[PDB]
């Protein structure tokens, strides 16, 4: 019984989404006119802040508030630490717009509150090849392709509420009020992800985890000895025999990732992203920002034949918290970001993300089942996790798809 989503244009039960066919808004349409003009009234000791992501105070206010009451593991042990560089780069990409970061803070003493973040992505969020070739053989080939134009709609991420403020109410106030600011700039649908289950997800997938650092891992009890290693005189020591990796790439050809290549790079990763149901499109500009490396945030390597660029792969980093362990404060994770394989077996190419994530530090490897990302966990030893990541849009009915069909990574 959810008092805030079944309010909402979102489909409101399994059964419900399970018989949607056709992509298309739920909503009948409304015009900027029919959207309140002034935000929404909250208690009179809060006020709405729209955050200026450019000064690095106000970035520094956001990080500590997620470094403190961001997403947790359930057992409190873990929570992320998405530094500022990072911030800064997930939520201003090209032609981003500032008034979709919205923020609650205190007004006696200033202090925030509660932060939810939107920014602008085009998606192709269509109806699903395979129920188009179903929709074809009922005559209704028409209605299945009405919505294949790449929409330019809001990706939501970081919705945070301070500890002391939960269960209050806050999140759908804070929803409301993004959804508001969004409608006023003539913008009715939304694409968001969670680790939780909500009205309704088109799509989910499972976390993969791949250890790169195994004792380290063990002591902070993110894994576990598997109970086949105990057959072993020193369970350990063999656990880091199976997750040992190469201390150099095996592809010839392997560099970073210059801007020159930007345009080699956007060729091939929409060639790639293009064969998916839902997947965003991007411009030369968003390729390198989304790309591009940048120290200690995201990190991005080319595969170069015969002066060209035939694949690529890329991952980011989100530190975590360890809370409460005497030996280690941080969890240091990458996470596989987009791809492209051409030349080689993508199980290949993978492989050297591994090795160059080892190598430059990095504990564990981690991913959830979109791309082709499922097709390499055996081949490369990764576990799965204990977590999924749901798939949702606002204001867009969408058949179930499986996380195989959808090609956005979410930061
Ligand atoms: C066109 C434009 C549209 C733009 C908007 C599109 C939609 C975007 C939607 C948001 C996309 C976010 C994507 C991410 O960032 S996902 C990550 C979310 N953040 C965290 O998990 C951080 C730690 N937790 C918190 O900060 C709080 O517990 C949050 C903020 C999550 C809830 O605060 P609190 O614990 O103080 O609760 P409340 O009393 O205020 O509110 C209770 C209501 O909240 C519903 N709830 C709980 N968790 C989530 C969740 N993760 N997405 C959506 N709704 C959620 C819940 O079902 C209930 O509604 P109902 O069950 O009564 O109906």
């Amino acid at each position: 019984a959810h008092a805030f989503w079944s309010t909402q244009p979102v489909p409101q039960t399994e059964d419900e989404t399970e018989k949607i066919v056709f992509a298309g808004p739920m909503d009948e349409p409304k015009t900027v006119a029919d959207i309140p003009e002034e935000p929404y009234p909250i208690a009179s000791t809060f006020e709405w802040w729209t955050p200026n992501m450019e000064a690095a105070d106000d970035i520094h206010a956001i990080y500590e508030l997620l470094r403190d009451n961001y997403v947790e593991d359930d057992d409190s042990m873990f929570r992320f630490n998405y530094s500022e560089e990072f911030l800064q780069w997930a939520l201003c990409p090209p032609n981003y717009i500032p008034d979709w970061h919205v923020a609650v803070r205190r007004k006696a003493d200033k202090k925030l509150l509660a932060f939810i973040a939107g920014v602008p992505v085009t998606l192709r969020m269509g109806t699903p090849k395979y129920m188009k070739v179903k929709a074809q053989e009922r005559g209704e080939g028409e209605e299945a392709a009405k919505y294949d134009e790449p929409r330019h709609i809001c990706e939501i991420n970081f919705l945070c509420v301070h500890k002391q403020l939960r269960e209050k109410r806050l999140a759908p106030i804070l929803i409301k009020e993004a959804t508001r600011r969004v409608n006023r700039t003539n913008v009715w649908q939304a694409v968001y992800t969670a680790g939780v289950l909500l009205p309704t997800p088109y799509a989910s997938g499972q976390y993969f985890h791949r250890s790169l650092n195994p004792e380290k891992l063990v002591e902070i009890r993110f894994s576990g000895i598997p109970a086949q290693y105990q057959k072993f005189q020193n369970p350990m020591a063999m656990l880091k025999r199976n997750y040992q990796l190469p201390s150099a790439p095996k592809n010839s050809g392997l560099r970073e990732m210059k801007p020159s290549d930007v345009p080699q790079v956007r060729r091939i990763l929409m060639n790639y992203l293009d064969s998916f149901d839902v997947g965003p499109v991007f411009s030369d500009a968003e390729i390198s920002h989304y790309l591009l490396p940048r120290d200690g945030v995201v990190f991005t390597y080319v595969v170069e034949n015969d002066k060209k660029v035939t694949d690529f792969f890329s991952f980011y980093r989100i530190p975590s918290t360890v809370i409460g362990n005497s030996n280690y404060n941080l969890l240091n994770a990458a996470y596989v970001h987009y791809y492209a394989a051409t030349s080689i077996p993508l199980h290949q190419l993978i492989l050297d993300l591994l090795i160059v994530a080892h190598s430059r530090g990095f504990d564990v490897c981690n991913m959830v089942e979109i791309l082709d990302n499922r097709s390499f966990v055996e081949q490369l030893k990764f576990g799965a996790g204990d977590g999924h990541l749901r798939y949702y849009f606002y204001n867009w009915a969408y058949p179930k798809i499986k996380p195989s069909q959808v090609a956005l990574v979410m930061l």
